[PDB]
């Protein structure tokens, strides 16, 4: 139909393809050409990064993600599967790597939560994730729904560079991000008291800084 | 009192040169300054890349390439010289290294042969003219002119050679080449069965692959 479903336009685009036939988040590019050119669509194609509602192939993989139906962007229902991508390289399917996702909060513009367990989430781990003043700079606010935040925001790993309590503390180079926090408690168990993870948040490489029941946010 | 003469900001970005008290594709800078900082422009000055429509000295490169005068990008006449290149270091002019450009059709939206003499060489060329990946084998295995590529080709997703890729993608799509093609000829001869020169488009580095009498590639 006119309205079709697709991943947040990053997430192919993090992945090398930018270009889309039928879905209209991406660049156009014509129907006969897609089968000679890496393309993301919801049909198959040799070089191809195939999303859909249903699963695929073993090898496809599930996303929790931030999502979109033709035009609008809707957020992550946490537990549920929003789409299944299927990469495809020279007509047979290979392994998505592993990834965190955007929950599409940032192109909705909402910072609320979405579980009562992200909400326990973020009074569990205060600083990271609602933020705090330190002396006329912000101490946290790793998160969308922190405070201290701007009125607007991009995208995936946000170097969003302004954090301001207005007229007492500022940070110039804040980064947040709109993941479904509690994606991160497998990460806030290190061996170490510091430790430093390689993630990927929309397959964007991005390190995770993490003090042990202290701190920790994404950063690219 | 002087024309807006310039190459492709990437040309002396590349360089090194952000800044201009003129030309009016860089960072401003106040012509008082212009002394004390390096700069790009079409005046001499004690550090500086200079630009000019003709040779200053021996040391001046002659570049067949795109430019642009003021504001507005042209794209390049093959054969004849675009622009001169000095650069000025303590006074002293200092000799450049050599490079291939880009044409400027990229930031013009054209897919065209400059030549016939190009649509010739791409002929001539095969392995360099179709396919991606299939003839030759860089990730951006793609000339501007051809009809393997998709029709738009915005910079945050396709990494022109010579400059980047922009925005925030890891991965880019492809890689588009757009230099005037019978400019490799120099590097189309070698003696052994392959070779890797190490070259500069618009004096960014490089690696030029060449299987002789078969295909060549930018990496």
């Amino acid at each position: 139909g006119s309205n079709k479903i697709s991943c947040l336009p990053r997430v192919a685009q993090n992945l090398g393809y930018h270009y889309s036939p039928d879905l209209p988040g991406f660049c156009p590019i014509p129907k006969e050409l897609a089968e000679h050119w890496p393309v993301v669509s919801n049909d198959r194609y040799p070089n191809c990064l195939q999303i859909t509602l249903q699963q695929v192939c073993e090898l496809s993989k599930p996303c929790s993600a931030g999502y979109m139906v033709g035009q609008s962007v809707f957020v992550q229902t946490p537990g549920v599967t929003s789409y299944w991508l299927t990469e495809w390289v020279d007509g047979k399917a290979r392994a998505l790597p592993d990834s965190l996702f955007s929950s599409g909060r940032f192109e909705t513009n909402s910072r609320a939560f979405l579980d009562e367990a992200e909400e326990k989430f973020a009074a569990a781990h205060p600083h990271a994730c609602l933020g705090e003043i330190n002396k006329s700079t912000v101490g946290g606010s790793a998160f969308i729904f922190s405070q201290y935040l701007p009125p607007l925001l991009p995208a995936d790993a946000v170097a969003l560079v302004g954090a301001s309590l207005a007229g007492k503390a500022a940070k110039a180079a804040c980064s947040v991000v709109d993941v479904y926090a509690p994606s991160f408690e497998p990460y806030l168990h290190p061996e170490t008291l510091s430790r430093v993870y390689k993630i990927m948040i929309d397959f964007k490489p991005c390190r995770l800084m993490v003090w042990r029941n202290a701190t920790f946010y994404v950063q690219e």
